[PDB]
């Protein structure tokens, strides 16, 4: 039976959000993955002026992205299109962010995770009523399969994929305990029990910094109907 | 594909809503149609509306203590303004959250277009407050009050023609005063109507449900949010 | 009518909470906090959040436990908590209120010093804060005199203490005040709940939203 | 007390059914440019029953193809029962999930019970099916279906006498035929009255809410759960 | 592997949970400045619990007009049972619903022992009815009633050696009384016991929450459903 | 007519069901949207999601897309929505979402299958088979589900723990073996077919049983 010390609010904090990094850590490790763990924490996590499920996302000109474990959307101004928790059809002038879900953090899931942002940020985003921002992307995984962790050679795989804005991984999680992002143009990592309240802020920061996502002419969206 | 995705997404909420609305007509004496259930309607536009927009039936209010009709579909502000402690399916709602509202009826023909339209005028003759609250430092924003948006939502069109001359000639005669005015309308047979660019605009088919919908939020979208109001001009005058 | 419907939905509800407290001081433990906290949150815009819990930090500190903060939740993230026991950062704090058994010196002390814990949290302006709005909610007042003499002079002590203020309060059994307009206003009766509530709401206005500020003070010192 | 807490928790209820039905009473002219909103009468019904029933406004439909009119409180099940793919405010609800039908309308006067006990018949006229799956003869007891409760929520009494000797008298013409029985009804301005024990018991005050609701929720209890029976026999004609 | 996420699961609750029953301690300064806050337990227990069980803080109430003290987690019927008109938070149960009443303490300490059994007693000694309705041919089952239990949740056991010598002997001395009884309990540091065995055993550490929840859950088991009961005994006494 | 208004409402959202899993395979498909729809349909007894199956012995199933399975007697193990952490004991069916029905998906959801049906359910306090499914957009054959199809099913119904017991096409086609003779259905009624002859199914295995769940917890120290 374990004596438990007196708490106070910046280790209370701590232990919040660290042992719900545990929690999704023991069930990540299971589903080898089930996204539905991770979507329910960043969604308590975050502003409700945010939104976030998986879904695909759709543009005006008809073209849809890739399927997406968890799109950082707005709801409030946007309207929806008539879908459902579990399977939304987001459009492109909505989304804020895009993250996927892996088993681990190594080359060839960096890729995908890649090809998935590719597949957002290549959408047409209407300016008819604007200023649009990047759409944030990233990875979110159980471990790093390097023994650096992400070190010499993760470092070396975004270099080697900074060329091409619309494949930019900008941050990412792996639940075991490092984080990483570039929102401070250099590559910031962290380590530890910390790792995933290092994440969700500085992704919520990201975002604020961002604002919210620019009101457009939704009738462009019925525009070739007849 | 994307673009069919959306048309059939819409569609097919477009033939369940038309089917949902015939199933809950009343069963009348003189065998004609009977009236509808507004609920499913109610459903749809609440889940495509954007979140800033609350949509439920109910009764409209000021701050004198009229109250307009009951309004199938009142398209109203939560997020700056209070509830006074109502309930889903009959709210209670102060005049100056109001967006816009809708009636559902059995058929677009002009006994329910002049129906429509009473409803419309009876939340419009409402007063809406211009007075706002203190600001010290602050730069006064003048209340500026939009008109409410109003319509008609049915099964079909009487008009064998659907929405055509005569249609719009009995929908211009209604609409020859401000607070009779009907903006929009839809009949989920298969036609749209709306005047919001001055002109009336009007679509058939399959796509009816999408382009109300799409064009009513684009209308919405002009009017901003209600203007911030002093809401202590409902208590002013209580003992 | 309106205006009769309108106050009938307060009035009603009034006497339910007021016949909800008084149970729960005859069988009392504190009185719960419950049914009023359901009551203002269906009133309040949903710009504002209210519930049960603890206001903290960034630097570490934290308030006593407070029956019902009034608080952001559309621009403010949320600490990994659930309803009912809220872990609410000071910056989103709008204003506290204390469910007490009776309006008297005790319990407004009482009520004072919960909003004194709260007041003396640190918010940070990196990226001008108002004042929070502190109150009382009991079931009656316990002077014969009511929001009488002494309420005005026990009132008035506490309140001398900024940290200490409270701004409002009411008697669910018919009586309310506040300081909103800097003279003390008392009203009694029937409509006691719909005054509390809307003078509340107008007070919140005036203060307009919760300023942005960066999020990552709570972060910054962690390793 | 406890007993205090129970007449207020229920009376205070039955004032503010009140306030909001006579307002809407009031706006729809009196039931006819509009029906009297149901909605604070459905929250308070649904929150008191057992969540072993579900309420709502729907429409009853039977195996045959046979529906009923509209409803505006059925009272039905949903645990065995499956649903139709409805959504809240309007239910396409199968006839052998109901337990009992309510119609609120403007006054309990001759028009409304009449209208009302129409109503009722158009839902106790639906076949519900027998039909077991694995019906080996000598395996189980035969389904026996029990009569739906059926019954009228008003603003007030019309009459001169209130729930008096010209009430009963319709009551009792209308209920003459089984289908068209109204078993039970409530007048928020205080007033109610059943048949459950055959006499009619009317109560008057600020406890017809409450004793509207126990008596229901003793009546229905007597009744036990819908019978389990085969539900593809909705499926067996196409 | 399947059983250690079931245990990692449920220690990782139990962590969860003592870290927030902590920090409750300290605010409160254990207990002297307010009262623990039983909301984070509630929401757990009520996330485990089959649905035919629903928990929640309020008072239990009889046919006679008597009331229990306040509980901070009642566990009761709604399937068969009708509501008081209540809400959640502050629940007004009928005693013939109730399975369960659970006080979240401070400490497990002989003072709040004996102030979780007083607040059961307040519970047990509430009149349960036999009254039972008749079926449509005039036949009514007759019913029995089953023990309340009760039990203790806290952070810690304030007692050197934990659920020791002087915790049984505590632990006996209070439930000799049969409307004092406290079957069970649970310090969320680590350690749990119960009588369900008619003799008491203990279990302490990682796995105390879930072997805790999982004997509950055995125990209500055994108790069945709650009797049906005529819920009119309520109203007879009112005009 | 009454029985027009219950066709319409099923195939309506036969069609819309299509719609929606035909986007996800041609971007790839998301059984979310197929989860919604039987969770509405079926009674509040039934719960159904996505999730693991495990046993009091700590051995897993596959990931299954949908699980019908008990709540109201049987606890949670603390889990949320859309990935649940199911007891064997409460289980009724099991169902996998697939692109098509050919050869190679009834093999994938069989070995779904046999992965729950694996799994131990205790008896202290007789036990029922659970019931496996696949459903799909689409049927590859051109023959639909003709004689290819029913030799391919019962080669995989040799086992029976990769017994598919039903399965539906929301392109409009449905079986089933629950008469034992498989019975097959095509066209606009295929959802209304599926989901009332699956609840007709479920309704004969009659509530989970009880069960001593302290299983769970006996090896624990």
């Amino acid at each position: 039976a374990k004596k438990l010390s007196r708490i106070n609010g910046r280790e209370f904090l701590k232990q919040s959000f660290n042992l719900q990094q545990q929690l999704l850590a023991s069930q990540l490790n299971l589903s080898r993955v089930n996204e539905s763990y991770f979507l329910s924490i960043i969604r308590q996590y975050l502003p409700e002026r945010y939104s976030v499920d998986r879904g695909v996302v759709v543009d005006s000109e008809g073209q849809t992205s890739d399927q997406i474990d968890a799109v950082i959307f707005d709801r409030h101004y946007t309207p929806t299109l008539l879908d459902q928790q579990g399977h939304r059809f987001i459009p492109a002038e909505a989304v804020y962010a895009v993250l996927e879900v892996k088993p681990t953090i190594n080359k060839t899931y960096l890729e995908y995770a890649a090809d998935k942002a590719a597949s957002v940020r290549k959408l047409y985003r209407t300016s008819t009523v604007v200023e649009h921002f990047p759409i944030v992307a990233g990875i979110v995984a159980i471990d790093v399969e390097w023994q650096d962790g992400l070190g010499k050679a993760f470092t070396e795989n975004l270099q080697a994929v900074s060329s091409d804005e619309n494949r930019k991984l900008d941050c990412g999680l792996a639940v075991s305990g490092a984080c990483f992002d570039s929102y401070d143009e250099e590559i910031k990592i962290r380590s530890g029990e910390n790792a995933l309240i290092f994440f969700l802020f500085r992704l919520l920061g990201k975002l604020q910094s961002l604002g919210t996502v620019p009101a457009i002419d939704w009738r462009v969206y019925i525009d070739s109907l007849e």
